[PDB]
């Protein structure tokens, strides 16, 4: 009835060396606003700031993982 | 020790309307491959196919959503 967002805060832009995956999770009736949960290859986890540029770099190379250096 | 890929199944073009969220998990020292993984709206889950012209239309979409049913 009464939820919110599934991360209270989000990164600016972390090194994608640590993560390993990456989840979106779009607003809906509770949570007007965006919120990315990344998975770190440690085990732990970075949510990422939806209103970063350097947001839509560090999704958009995690797809890509690695090309040539 | 012996791991795959999370992902069973693929879409090859599936409707951001019912998409509520999107999972990218990238390979590895298992699985040499992605799995996307978007939640439905029903609770459901709709793996995608990390190797398509619309799966990346569906997904950059998502994080923006838009509308709102």
């Amino acid at each position: 009835t009464e939820l919110r967002c599934q991360c209270l805060q989000t990164l600016q832009g972390i090194h994608l060396k640590n993560i390993q995956s990456v989840k979106v999770k779009s607003p809906g009736p509770h949570c007007a606003q965006t919120e990315v949960i990344a998975t770190l290859k440690n085990g732990q986890k970075a949510c990422l700031n939806p209103a970063s540029p350097m947001v839509k770099k560090i999704i958009e190379k995690m797809l890509k993982n690695g090309k040539s250096n």
